[PDB]
């Protein structure tokens, strides 16, 4: 099994009027959000991500449409389908993601508990492994 | 647009992968970000919204398809349409806002400054007038 991930599930408010789904900093999710981002109109043949923090706590939410996201670390890799904008995928420091199958409309939001810090990535599978190993067997 | 109000521009990084827009609390928007919710599946014939705040900061963003605003102060009203993920419409307080014609599939993101708290809320029409009229008059 898979260490640094967790599904958290949020308050979703349905009547006739639709559906709505709050997060509260350090309440719905454990961190403060200092940054937020959002990716659209993503092909279908499209791979994107490949990448691991050291630092940043964040949390994928797809808000329209499915997205799958390949989860990685050494010995284990886990696909987890997003596909209810109510659920939170919390993935934590030197855990290796992948998003593909975007469908058409997909909308995926991440929270996000730093400013971007490009040192902060791991972008080279290679280095990836070596740091996780570290920590992981 | 009116008093209190802009649309804010974030950068849109689009490539063959897809597009990508950043927003970091106190400086793409002008305050910190407590609280974040999103609407989805409303259907065609329905209105939301009908408020104020008297403290709230908050910014909207439609993320997919389109959603019409309406922006209410007294004797002064603007409609604006939300269709592109990478503008933000801020809107502060003592604002009256409804949101209608959510397009099939649309998703309304709001950034908001505070957690939620009902005892902010003004829902009802003519109280807000009064309110507001406070603020806005010579
Ligand atoms: C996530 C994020 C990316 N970017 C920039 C950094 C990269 O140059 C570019 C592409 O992001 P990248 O992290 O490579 O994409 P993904 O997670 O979708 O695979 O966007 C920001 O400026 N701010 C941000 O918050
Ligand atoms: C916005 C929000 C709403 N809610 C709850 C309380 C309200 O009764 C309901 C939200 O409806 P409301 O704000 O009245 O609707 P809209 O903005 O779409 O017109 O859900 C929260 O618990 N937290 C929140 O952040």
């Amino acid at each position: 099994m898979l260490y640094n991930v967790a599904l958290i599930k949020f308050k979703d408010i349905a009547d006739k009027r639709g559906h709505l789904t709050p997060i509260e900093g350090k309440i719905d999710i454990p961190f403060d959000i200092k940054r937020v981002y959002y990716i659209t109109k993503v092909d279908k043949d499209i791979t994107r991500g490949y990448h691991s923090h050291k630092k940043l706590h964040q949390v994928l939410i797809c808000l329209n449409g499915s997205v799958k996201i390949r989860l990685k670390i050494p010995d284990e890799e886990k696909i987890i389908e997003l596909n209810d904008p109510s659920v939170g995928l919390y993935i934590g420091p030197l855990v290796w993601h992948e998003m593909f199958d975007f469908t058409e409309g997909c909308v995926l939001l991440v929270l996000a508990s730093e400013y971007y810090d490009e040192t902060d990535y791991i972008r080279n599978y290679d280095f990836y492994i070596d740091e996780a190993k570290k920590r992981f067997l």
